[PDB]
């Protein structure tokens, strides 16, 4: 705390404590870590002489560098003091010393606009047409090599354009490294009165007009789209002009003038040479209402993704419509997807994209925790895809992915599908994916106090996504929340698996005693309980039997009833005192009857324990499909059914047994 | 063709041919399909008085709606002609009538500048002060309710402006829905002049202004970003205005003022009283270089994911920069990712996250190629996730998701994990991954030219992304060529194979032949075999063995030895019939003698078929872990480890002999 105290004595001025502080013994080239700033440093920039002397004197460097290579000779070209100059320059070895961004003094003068600094420096002995040599990877990307010229053709400071020009011999026509020169960055200035000049200056002093920019905007193109008269006509003074050369989108000067309702500009072009072939002009202007250039003018593949939205996209993709930023849109009823509590849904095209546009008040608060959340999700698979948002003045544009179907809609268009009894592979699909989407939402902080069917979306390849988040929130601030997800998600168990003949609504309106009651199955009923009454909970129910494939039970518990242990039935075994410690209310409790007397007494050439049971079922499976168990085979159907429908809580309940124990490798293989 | 040639001739003025057409008989009424626009509305768009009268003349519907519900009496406003407006008042019930959007006829006049119309609709009995009427979903995020005056005063109508606040009575602090008056409105006009005066004409007739548009910026605050010193002392002017009120982000006007550079406007709204607690402005003006203001103002916990690239991030949160768009980025080797042919990679946050950036000339064809594709990208889970681009005037920024290590980093870092003949599940995840990525790329029609370890990037949650586009290619133009990622695909599966341990340059100068030699195993032979010679190639490629883990392929095995016809030992029996047609340079032929000796006999209380080979494994599997078998569960060890070892062409040679048999069953649940 010496060179910190005296730090803060040089940002105060305060000139006694200063050297009080030098003369205490503290140094005078410190420089602070983050930019590299040193008091001398901090002096020039504050425009106070006495304080540099003051540091000159106790043995400050002068050539010393703060973090982007500047000198204090380079911050004096910005201040533009020139006693500060001269001061200074018995210690500068190069006057044309440079920043890492190649910044002279000089071109910091110009930049800056100060004038007696800039005659200072030409004096001395500064080179006027020094291109800026910057890093590596800048000019390998074209940037740099800017002029002081362009510096001050750029920010607007005619006196020094007109010093710069006559009397220091500056090259008008010199270019950076994109290609660009003065002219070209004079008509970026805003100001109309300042860049009005300078373009007559440099276009006496013979700048090149035909050049290019960042689009390959011509000048020409630049000042139509300024929409400035007086700099179009500047220009096309200059008979060497090109006036129907393109940028980068193939448009013309005249067809950008037509397009944005510019009659005198665009008549003006049309008298100097420009083409009538760049485009419908007529067509645009009479789009646009302009009266007189349409009579002045007289005178003179694409494929959507989407089956149920193609047809309206390909139109949308035809017809002519202004962009929102990169949005692409038309509110009228045929592209309308949905209402909602603000501004609906209907499609847009983004970046070329087919893509769902949720429209809120750009200061809707809803709107805002959406976008919010949306931000925070783009990693995540499983919530709908985000491309990004766009306001015009007042809406607040929402691009999402494009689905086909709310869950809703498509349980609906697929309750035909499956037969009777068939297992339900894709209500696991649906499920699965949502316990991850919600999952990683729940990581990224964001708990999503909505969840209901329509909120859920079925994309044309079938895939599940989680998607509304207007009345989202960051469930740090009150975790009790994250329970409300979970038992929501409990709900929308049930829904899919009764595949939508119950309501949300109905099951909004029961208890978690009647739910649970709902429930077709024992492992539906665990899924749903633990959903009630619970982080990581979610990625753990994965594991849970529910999502496990009817064959991966019946494998599971065939290579149960394949331990050794419960083949010989020796009941002092580790594994059977899981299953079985002496006293039951099960289904599996006098299982040797429950089952046919036919298959039982062939099997026999058995108890009603359970440890038999997983012996008996390891047995039929193996042996099932020889040719000598035909009616075995005809009477039993397929065997992994045939054992949960008939012992509907044996799966819950080995699982239940077996389910932190060494005996878990049994367990079908799970996502982790 | 009889209102489609009458279209024509309305459209070049052709009055004759318009006569006869309508003499012949044709719909003067008729709409065009697309926006509704008929002949009547044709010609008043048109300016064409000779025309609308003949339409009127042979029947034309004065009151008939375009498909945006606007009337021709409507579009007479645009145009402005006052006869036009007489000629058909007769026919008009309300004046004022409108559009869908609700725009009268006199609004219309207003927004268009059209004065001796906007005179006439007044005297005949028009609505001043009506605010726009419109649709459900506009008026639910408050859009719509503009009046006449607030037209004017955006487009920058004075004349119009004058007349409606004197001559017309209108109500000057009315207000939209979003509660915008015309002051705000005047204020987003570009043109200087104009804009100061509808200002003045606003505030002497006692406009609002205390009021809010987007942002949810004053009026001094549009002013003060406006950068105009002359609308700044205007609005100051009222002594009750509310100098220390904060735009949506809490940001003051002062504030902005300093930050902005503006001296004289920041120094006039401290002597009118604003605040210095507004914010740091005597550090942003220091940072400015605002020698003089900084002079005169002394007078008077954000997380980063990342864990390899945390603590820099945090360091670019801190420090200020300015905005490119939506990124916040600084060049400097704190921050730098890695060099590229041209600009580097380096660390930026997006919207507030965490992302690479990839920076280009803005005018590359690389960097075009790029954006292009990863913009058809953001669905593909596999691509690296895509956020969006954004230019300054030279450097394209593609800023996408920010993972810890490259795949040849992600292999060195975790060489030491696996014990030596240790099954490798990851490679079998990092490789199915870039199947399911350059499988939806292919798909995408999307094709990635350079395919190599650099280009593969590896997340902190071991996930594994593809992305590399600079020089990718929609491959429809020469189909030739996506048989080069497939190849690349090879050289890259042998690469994560061999743990990293070869190079992609070594694996890039051999040929075809000396890879698959180089191979360790047949499955990761006939995988890249495959891949030499083949768009959902790679989506049934992961069906391929190569991709069952080492207890699915011995689940398989037993599996098919528990066929009947296998037990039995049936020769004529089909799935035999399969395996094994008679007379092998395998190496499970003389099968029975490569076996260990014990075991073997054991086995017997067993020919050289192939047939008794997967009976003896079944066998061998289900009861390998019985206590009686202690030997032999030693000599084997893992029996799925035991038998690939042994006989290292088995588990490919059974996958191609019931590869498209109905004996696919028991091949192990797949990827679909």
């Amino acid at each position: 705390s010496l060179e910190e105290m005296l730090t803060q004595a040089v940002q105060e001025a305060d000139i006694e404590q200063v050297r009080q502080l030098l003369e205490r013994g503290a140094d005078a080239n410190f420089q602070e870590e983050e930019w590299g700033w040193s008091p001398l440093h901090s002096a020039v920039q504050m425009d106070s002489e006495d304080l540099v002397a003051l540091l000159l004197k106790h043995g400050a460097d002068p050539c010393l560098r703060k973090r982007n290579g500047a000198t204090p000779f380079i911050i004096a070209g910005i201040t533009g003091n020139v006693r500060l100059l001269q001061l200074l320059l018995p210690n500068v070895e190069d006057v044309n010393e440079c920043d890492v961004n190649g910044f002279t003094a000089f071109m910091e003068a110009a930049v800056y606009g100060r004038v007696e600094a800039l005659r200072f420096l030409y004096e001395n002995g500064a080179d006027v047409n020094m291109h800026r040599k910057t890093k590596q990877d800048q000019e390998r990307i074209r940037k740099g090599g800017a002029t002081a010229l362009m510096d001050a053709a750029e920010k607007g400071h005619v006196g020094v354009v007109t010093i710069l020009l006559h009397a220091m011999k500056a090259e008008v026509d010199a270019r950076d490294n994109m290609g660009r020169n003065a002219l070209v960055y004079a008509l970026l200035n805003p100001d109309d009165g300042k860049a009005k000049a300078i373009t007559r200056l440099l276009l006496d002093h013979g700048a090149d007009v035909n050049v290019r920019g960042e689009g390959s905007k011509t000048p020409l193109i630049l000042a139509v789209e300024r929409k400035n008269l007086d700099l179009v006509q500047m220009l096309l003074e200059q008979e060497q002009i090109e006036v129907n050369d393109t940028d980068r989108e193939g448009k013309t000067a005249l067809l950008l003038a037509v397009e944005l309702r510019l009659e005198e500009i665009a008549k003006l072009l049309c008298h100097r040479g420009a083409s009538t072939n760049c485009g419908d002009l007529v067509a645009i202007a009479r789009r646009n209402y302009d009266s007189d250039l349409v009579k002045f003018l007289r005178l003179h593949n694409w494929k959507p993704q989407s089956s149920r939205w193609g047809e309206a996209l390909k139109h949308l993709h035809r017809i002519w419509r202004p962009m929102i930023g990169k949005l692409k849109i038309f509110i009228d009823e045929e592209y309308k997807i949905a209402d909602t509590a603000e501004g609906g849904i209907y499609l847009g095209l983004y970046e070329d994209q087919e893509v769902a546009v949720k429209r809120f008040s750009e200061g809707s608060t809803r709107g805002q925790q959406e976008v919010s959340c949306l931000q925070s999700s783009r990693a995540n698979d499983n919530v709908v895809t985000f491309y990004g948002s766009e306001s015009d003045g007042s809406c607040l544009h929402v691009c999402l992915a494009l689905c086909e179907y709310t869950l809703q809609e498509h349980l609906a268009n697929h309750r035909g599908d499956a037969v009777p009894n068939e297992e339900d592979e894709s209500a696991r699909n649906i499920l699965s994916s949502l316990f991850k989407a919600i999952g990683e939402l729940h990581r990224s902080g964001y708990s999503h106090q909505d969840l209901q069917p329509q909120n859920i979306l079925i994309d044309s390849k079938n895939g599940t996504f989680l998607a509304d988040f207007d009345k989202s929130i960051k469930w740090a601030e009150d975790p009790q929340k994250i329970k409300r997800d979970l038992e929501a998600l409990g709900l929308l168990v049930l829904y899919v698996v009764k595949k939508g003949d119950i309501s949300f609504e109905t099951l909004k309106n029961q208890s978690f005693e009647e739910v649970i009651q709902g429930s077709p199955d024992e492992e539906t009923r665990d899924l749903i309980h633990h959903l009630f009454h619970p982080e990581d909970r979610l990625s753990s129910l994965l594991a849970h039997p529910f999502f496990w494939s009817w064959e991966s039970r019946y494998r599971t518990l065939r290579d149960v009833g394949n331990e050794s242990d419960i083949k010989t039935r020796n009941q002092n075994s580790r594994i059977l005192q899981l299953l079985q410690p002496g006293t039951l209310s099960t289904s599996f409790a006098q299982w040797t009857t429950k089952i046919d007397s036919f298959v039982m007494e062939e099997m026999n050439a058995y108890q009603d324990t359970l440890g038999d049971l997983l012996k008996f079922i390891r047995n039929l499976g193996e042996h099932i499909n020889e040719q000598k168990n035909k009616k075995m085979k005809s009477i039993i159907g397929e065997p992994s059914q045939y054992f949960q429908e008939k012992f509907p809580d044996l799966v819950m309940y080995v699982y239940t047994k077996l389910q932190n124990t060494e005996y878990m490798k049994h367990f079908p293989k799970t996502h982790n």
